[PDB]
């Protein structure tokens, strides 16, 4: 090997790194964190695995998704976009899920999350995760969509704050779930709860700090009353 | 309304979009977070409330705000500007408060922070908030000042990164107070404390992290013990 | 002194302060933060003291060393940089410490990280801290390196986001070691831990979230059990 | 003032003084009048405070002065006390360092004097006199009946053509206010 080797950089890299490099020197990020208590997700999602009994399978990211879709339809803002002349206010919600296949990162986009269960948001997901370990994704199964979520709680991080991408405004970043000790006022006083840690890192030029932190209550008020979602 | 509707760009957000971005891209940002224990403020401000017999009325901004200005005091770098050819250093201190009107954000700027106490200080906040409210503000009343102060407790916001302004350094961004259930020696061997994680985003090429880091420490102890700010 | 006094600005800052603008400019920087246990090392730390009869002193940040230079041998991403054309990629790892000296910041290499013990690296950092403060070193002595850490947990800082030097690929940002109150099985049904906070700091042209992620959890494991070290 | 010293670990010494000329400052600021001066024509008010404390150096008087009392701390207020009394003992000051001034204190409580009434400067208006402190026996409804509490007086000397006898009595109120709830020199 000697001291160092140098690896030339494909065209599908140079391109990508292309344009993160514009994404981060044209849009100005900034970055709201806050805490959501998953225990009662915990319990409805392993109710829904029972009852659906082999039929299909329900993952955390499933209500993620449904909340973040839920919470666009209600503040507007973070699934608008920036094109410089105008700036464009998408009505439906494309969410794009960040999937760490180990040649890379790619982004399966669930179309219509707004209107679509748990269910068929899982199905959709699993298909499209399978698709692209394969390595045979559509340009337009990638690329687009108007909201990005990425989760890395499956490594045991903590908080992190990601890129937002060029057309988008918003990015959502979900950590790991740890049991938490907080104060409570029972015998013993205090009890332990399962807490995650999201940062949305918006474009302040379409995103007021405000606007931002509505939409991080909204997606904490679905996702810690689950039932809220029949709304 | 169809799949998507174009909202054309006023020139009042042109212009902020553009000066944001020329921030962004000009300076060099870095953040550095602690955490502060408000219960001996909460505690002062009751006591001070009760003293005001409806005279005034005293919230924790206000406390923050003359903890700013006198860590600004005792670390002058936080307090000064970048001007390419020289740097700037101001000896005074004003604040420029960053309240969410509900058409944008506004910067009513308190002059002169650091010789003002927490009633006078308190005072010009509401009269200014209540104007930008209205939508009258002269120029010069939101145009300018040394140190940036934004809140978003009220929101449920745990921490977020600020954006600096062109010309200033540095940019306090405060989050919700919170019960936290912290180590104590006492019977039980615990103790709630309310908490508050405060985040500064300083400018590299005027402000150093050991800096940054003694003017936190400085801030924390002024609000730590309150008693200290007769000093 | 009146209202304002502009200070010029000498040219070593100028130059610094260049570096740092292209830095910002050119790498799309994204934070990945992580909590670490110092239990078993703060009495490891101990054990080596006691067994050193005042022959070395060995500090938390020379295991903190050690634990990243072998995290980049196992994930070399980390370790590797952007050369526009090519992606080079080292087999040695050169640790970059910032110490803040008092006349600004100053990074003091430790060359061959990965195959050094604790003591030599320890001795190497004093000897140059000691010249550092001095004011003496050889450009070859602090222009340069692999990766980069920096430390300000000194300060009380709790969290922080460093900036990547333009050549490097990664930083490391350490903060305050604090004693928490994490949930355990025992009568009381808690116990009391000394918990760290660090936040890397990455290229996303060059480490992806996941890269990260993994550079984050061998770094934690290594430091959780020091006898791993051995290994 | 003890938390304070223990707060400033060598740093500096704070005095009861100190406090005190605080008090006086915020005083004047809120009652305009005791801080005014006479001189025939009209009648000046000062919007600044410049307390003159009296030390008695052992060749007779000095009357430092420290400006812009009402905007300064006490560490401040301390530091520049110290440094003006070395300055008088040794016998170096300028004119203007102690001749002027729009507030005087005078203190003979380290002598154990109770009460005195002082004179007032030409210029000024009012000159304020500050006595020994002493433990007296207050009232109180806790068990025993009564507490000990440690209480000192102050004397006033007013100019009657400038200072009413109610505008020097809402003055002292307010100096009282000051100094018995000291965390209300914040606001």
């Amino acid at each position: 090997t000697g001291v160092f080797t140098d690896i030339p950089i494909s065209n599908i890299r140079r391109v990508i790194a292309q344009r993160l490099m514009q994404s981060k020197q044209t849009i100005p990020h900034y970055y709201l964190s806050i805490d959501v208590n998953m225990g009662e997700v915990l319990l409805v999602r392993k109710e829904l695995n029972k009852i659906l009994e082999g039929r299909s399978k329900i993952s955390v990211n499933d209500f993620i998704i449904k909340a973040s879709a839920l919470a666009c339809l209600k503040v507007p803002e973070a699934n608008s976009s920036w094109m410089d002349t105008v700036i464009r206010q998408n009505h439906v919600v494309d969410v794009s899920v960040a999937v760490s296949t180990p040649a890379g990162l790619i982004t399966p986009i669930v179309f219509n999350a707004h209107i679509k269960g748990v269910e068929t948001i899982a199905n959709d997901v699993v298909s499209l995760a399978t698709k692209a370990r394969e390595g045979k994704l559509q340009p337009h199964e990638f690329q687009g969509g108007t909201f990005t979520i990425s989760n890395l709680g499956m490594f045991g991080i903590k908080n992190f704050s990601a890129i937002i991408n060029p057309p988008q405004a918003c990015i959502l970043a979900i950590g790991a779930s740890e049991d938490k000790l907080v104060p409570a006022d029972n015998e013993k006083g205090f009890d332990v709860a399962s807490m995650m840690s999201v940062t949305l890192s918006c474009d302040h030029r379409v995103v007021d700090g405000a606007v931002g932190a509505q939409w991080l209550a909204e997606f904490r008020k679905y996702l810690e009353k689950p039932i809220t979602m029949l709304l």
